[PDB]
């Protein structure tokens, strides 16, 4: 499929998420003269939007992570599909279809590791939305694969892949996929593997 990378937004914390729980992520474009604000409202290191080609235009299907060489995203959204940014290829690399992980251009670099107990920021790429951190407390669940890390925001559909990141400004992992825990709490998994 015609899939393409819009970058939305540099991975750091959010100060103000802190302060408030919520905050936009606000980005300046300098034009050919005056600033203007990107507002998503209207249809390389850094978060990005995944949108699909329609007739009636682009849509985002999720989201991911530029690191080091590497752009880290969900299994599900691309589906081992080629990415495209402004007319070049990037062909997969790397994928644990069973931690819903692929990365592009090299393995696995994200490196952030949840500890319990601790906050985190959601850097939520909803679409038609602008970037908003979400500080958040993730929990440990019991699920049939096992225990995950895993948050109580539930995002619209395909803000799947939008990175999770420590204090630090360490990507924990993305935001997964909605699973019925053990206890019956519905959650989004802290999707992550190790830095290979």
């Amino acid at each position: 499929a015609d899939l393409e990378l819009e970058r939305a937004a540099d991975v750091k914390w959010e100060d103000q998420a802190e302060i408030s729980g919520s905050s936009p992520i606000l980005s300046i474009t300098i034009s050919e003269d005056g600033s203007m604000s990107i507002k998503n409202e209207e249809e390389e290191d850094g978060a990005y939007r995944i949108k699909q080609k329609g007739i009636l235009g682009y849509s985002q299907i999720g989201a991911g992570v530029y690191k080091e060489g590497t752009f880290h995203t969900m299994w599900h959204v691309t589906r081992g599909a080629v990415l495209m940014h402004k007319g070049k290829r990037i062909e997969p690399s790397w994928a644990d279809v069973k931690k819903d992980l692929i990365s592009y251009g090299g393995g696995w670099k994200l490196e952030g590791e949840w500890k319990e107990g601790e906050e985190v920021q959601v850097l939520a790429l909803e679409p038609g939305k602008n970037p908003r951190a979400v500080q958040t407390k993730p929990g440990l669940f019991q699920t049939n694969a096992g225990t995950i890390g895993a948050v109580s925001l539930d995002f619209s559909p395909g803000t799947s892949g939008s990175p999770i990141i420590d204090k630090k400004g360490k990507v924990v992992g993305l935001y997964g996929n909605g699973v019925v825990t053990r206890s019956g709490a519905y959650v989004s998994a802290i999707a992550q593997t190790e830095k290979s």
